[PDB]
């Protein structure tokens, strides 16, 4: 076929019920998660390509960074509780990697109040019982599907994306290949 198992996706031999329809995982660590989102959009893109009805879902995850890592997935447990992902995830990532200027807990926090969040307001989600179970999920989703690696995304709990067997010499024909097989795999 035009496309195969093993080629532009993986298929899960112990699928996931009940998981999102479009999933995705990142970390702010990871190099080619600064790729997908600053540089090729790739969220958004995929969006753009999908159905009516279809929710996207962005986890962030644990396993890069040590402490930092667990503190920034709390931190994006708050920017999905306050709905603050698109005014954060850029600083986010440009202070982990670009500029390094995020090294504990409360640089994370000095993004959110330089983003327009109020001290208040952010540290009681921080320390709200609605951020532990959005944490709580986040991990449970990465270890539904034996998640070790990002970027990720997974489709209908049943298929993964495999970013490696599509041509990248042109970005932009990345991207829309990227999409179209979302789309394909959402329509399975």
């Amino acid at each position: 076929a035009q496309y195969e198992d093993g080629k532009q996706y993986t298929t899960l031999e112990k699928p996931v019920a009940g998981a999102p329809q479009v999933l995705e995982f990142f970390s702010f660590f990871c190099p080619h998660c600064y790729q997908f989102e600053e540089v090729l959009h790739i969220s958004d893109n995929v969006k753009k390509k999908l159905p009516e009805g279809v929710k996207m879902t962005k986890y962030h995850v644990n396993f890069m960074g040590g402490d930092l890592g667990k503190d920034l997935t709390q931190a994006w447990a708050v920017a999905m509780a306050l709905g603050v992902e698109d005014k954060v995830t850029v600083p986010l990532f440009e202070g982990v990697q670009k500029t390094q200027t995020i090294r504990s807990a409360s640089d994370i926090r000095d993004v959110f109040i330089n983003a327009g969040i109020k001290g208040e307001e952010y540290d009681a989600a921080w320390n709200s019982f609605v951020v532990k179970s959005l944490v709580a999920q986040q991990e449970k989703a990465a270890a539904d599907v034996q998640l070790r690696g990002v970027p990720a995304m997974f489709v209908n709990g049943k298929y993964q994306l495999n970013p490696q067997g599509m041509d990248t010499s042109n970005m932009d024909v990345f991207v829309q290949q990227y999409a179209d097989t979302v789309k394909y795999l959402s329509e399975k």
